[PDB]
């Protein structure tokens, strides 16, 4: 099993993709809007991915709500976490988790890259993608994100807390290529790290961001720092689940490493499944070759975490049109609920 998630180009697995999947057996896949056109087409895509894999593959998506939604082509739209936080409706947060779980499960998706546990500390911090945050302090994020994650998981879809160690504090720095969190660890655990610690039982997994924590490691970002992952995340925070990386194919991280080396480095640091989201095929062979250069016991620990995740993955619902109509009906009603509450 290749320890990574890889993207898929289109509505069906291509020839080159299918070849690499048979040969390398990736732990799973991440889907985007380019993979989602109709219910039948999606269920066929996820069926293909499951059949091409000997193990039960992770099939993941960023179905957050608002401006991060991958199902527009299905007519399935969802409100943003920030809008449900403003609405103040507790039932609305439950329903976002429940409806997301129901729909993703009908499509054969088994993991959602949510909740976002970043804190939106100030309405001044500019965010290119607005609305992703559940609140402006750790306690509100824990309360709203926890209700979300609970009901996502209650519906059989695994959750992922992101982005460790807390993107709300990350600032651009002239002396660094990647964003920087200069906070002391003790203040981090009182604030941006607190949602990850408080919600561990509700988080199937956690995704690490490409952020510099220079007081802990001045040379490698969190995703590639053994001190941040094995020290801060595994030891002090105590998280025992699967650790994903931020995408290795886009962003400032690509100006520092190529995706195959970064994937290896993240496994060395203690992550379990780096994300190779866009054009993955050129990088998979170099990763699979460098794999046996890892400590065999570390590889065994990481495989047991991935195996535990895989064993919790749920299978798609049997075909039933009225079930999918309810997904559309409840999603539409959830959007109108937020719209009417403004
Ligand atoms: C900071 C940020 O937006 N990171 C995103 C993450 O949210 C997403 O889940 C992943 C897969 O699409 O790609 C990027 O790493
Ligand atoms: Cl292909
Ligand atoms: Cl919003
Ligand atoms: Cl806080
Ligand atoms: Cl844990
Ligand atoms: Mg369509
Ligand atoms: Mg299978």
């Amino acid at each position: 099993m290749l320890p990574a998630l890889i993207g898929i180009s289109g509505h069906e697995v291509g020839a080159e993709e299918e070849a690499a999947i048979r040969r390398l057996q990736p732990a799973g896949f991440i889907l985007f809007s380019r993979n989602i056109d109709s219910v039948e087409q999606v269920r066929g895509l996820t069926e293909s991915l499951r059949k091409l894999c000997l193990h039960h593959p992770v099939i993941a998506v960023d179905q957050e709500g608002g401006r991060v939604v991958r199902t527009a082509s299905l007519g399935l739209n969802l409100p943003s976490p920030a809008s449900l936080a403003r609405l103040g409706s507790v039932g609305g947060i439950v329903e976002l988790g429940a409806v997301t779980a129901l729909a993703l499960r009908y499509l054969g998706v088994n993991l959602n890259f949510a909740p976002v546990l970043d804190i939106c500390h100030d309405p001044s911090a500019a965010n290119a993608l607005p609305g992703r945050c559940w609140g402006d302090n750790a306690q509100d994020v824990i309360s709203r994100g926890g209700v979300y994650a609970s009901n996502l998981r209650r519906g059989g879809v695994q959750s992922c807390g992101k982005h460790f160690p807390g993107m709300g504090r990350a600032l651009a720095d002239p002396h660094f290529s990647l964003p920087v969190i200069g906070l002391d660890e003790r203040e981090l655990f009182k604030t941006d790290l607190l949602p990850f610690l408080a919600l561990c039982p509700a988080l199937s997994s956690i995704m690490s961001a490409h952020i510099m924590l220079p007081q802990i490691d001045p040379d490698y970002p969190a995703t590639l720092s053994e001190r941040v992952i094995r020290g801060l995340l595994r030891d002090r925070l105590g998280f025992r689940g699967v650790v994903f990386t931020d995408d290795l194919c886009m962003g400032a991280i690509t100006t520092q490493y190529s995706p195959d080396d970064a994937a290896f480095l993240s496994l060395k640091a203690g992550c379990d499944l780096p994300l190779i989201c866009h054009d993955p095929l050129p990088w998979l062979d170099g990763l699979a070759s460098r794999q046996e250069s890892l400590n065999a016991y570390d590889r065994w620990d990481s495989f047991k975490r991935v195996e535990k995740l895989s064993d919790s993955l749920c299978f798609p619902f049997p075909e039933k049109a009225s079930l999918w109509d309810s997904c559309l009906r409840r999603a539409e009603a959830l959007c109108r609920l937020e719209e009417d509450g403004r």
